[PDB]
């Protein structure tokens, strides 16, 4: 028995950005999405790629927004609402500046942290903070100011493998999340440094 039925993975859409930090959300989605063997749907409906994957033996719904960043409170409100899914059922993957390349960690709650897709999400699903995020670590820059264009940037060669080693454990401890629940899910992922 589990809370999450719409796992989220934030996006700037395209190949240009495919590769940059602030798609994090999406690798998740992605990986996850390839080993359970599930393609991904266009759904203009829902302002985004959409499946639904069956995960031990659980219904799991996934969601990469193909809106711009800011609003991809659009895609998870209208893919939310329709299914009939609550707020607290929603984990939302998302780049996590407060946290190193390499590490990730599960939450209940919380700021968007200057996080658009976050503040967006936290306003079209009502002004309400308590869906669930999964943080993956990618760094912060030195100055306030270059956030913007690190987060719109690719992580070089050597930082890129500590995120893909968080993409990957990530993933497997939400397959954990499915079958023992999100405490044995949390321990496990929280003891993870790339």
């Amino acid at each position: 028995s589990q809370p999450i039925k719409l796992l989220v993975g934030l996006a700037d859409p395209g190949p240009e950005y495919a590769k940059t930090r602030h798609n994090a959300g999406a690798w998740v989605v992605e990986e996850l999405a390839r080993i359970h063997n599930v393609t991904l749907k266009n759904e203009p409906k829902f302002f985004g790629l959409t499946g639904r994957l069956l995960i031990n033996s659980q219904e799991l719904r996934v969601l990469i927004p193909t809106t711009f960043m800011n609003l991809s409170g659009k895609a998870i409100a209208a893919l939310a609402n329709f299914y009939q899914i609550k707020p607290e059922e929603i984990m939302v993957a998302h780049d996590e500046l407060d946290l190193p390349p390499g590490v990730a960690k599960f939450k209940q709650g919380g700021g968007h942290g200057g996080h658009n897709g976050l503040k967006d999400t936290i306003s079209k699903l009502g002004n309400n903070k308590e869906f669930y995020r999964l943080r993956l670590g990618i760094g912060h820059p030195g100055h306030k100011d270059k956030v913007a264009g690190y987060v719109l940037g690719k992580a070089p060669a050597k930082e890129q493998e500590c995120l893909d080693a968080a993409v990957d454990e990530s993933v497997r401890c939400l397959e954990i999340l499915m079958k023992d629940g999100l405490t044995k899910a949390q321990n496990r992922l929280h003891t993870f440094k790339a």
